[PDB]
């Protein structure tokens, strides 16, 4: 029904659960890519839920940009492209930034998740 409900059911490759949710949220593409629209969706959701103030947009989108740039570069290093692991690695990198409040981030994603089918 709700993404997490549906992803957890699906994987019951457990790591893939994370990518699963993120594609439903629209934070990651269905081919594992992160591009402008993904970055738009992610940054917007964070702001609309107040996790980050809108006076920070350029710089929030900046970390997501450089994180994307960085995951791809590490993926090419290992001679492969984006995958379940890179989807997890993208969140990690994004959560290392001081802009985001971990508890606040988590609850936002949990709230935003409740607003989706299926």
């Amino acid at each position: 029904e709700t993404p997490s409900q549906k992803c957890e059911e699906k994987y019951k490759r457990k790591a893939c659960i994370h990518h699963c949710k993120y594609q439903y949220y629209g934070f990651i593409d269905v081919n594992y890519n992160i591009a402008q629209p993904e970055i738009r969706k992610f940054s917007n959701v964070l702001m609309d839920y107040g996790v980050v103030d809108r006076s920070k947009k350029r710089e929030l989108k900046k970390v997501m940009h450089d994180c994307a740039k960085k995951i791809k570069k590490e993926a090419r290093t290992g001679d492969h492209w984006l995958n379940c692991r890179t989807s997890i690695d993208y969140y990690r990198c994004v959560l290392t930034s001081k802009l985001i409040g971990p508890q606040r981030f988590d609850k936002a994603i949990q709230d935003y998740d409740k607003t989706i089918s299926v």
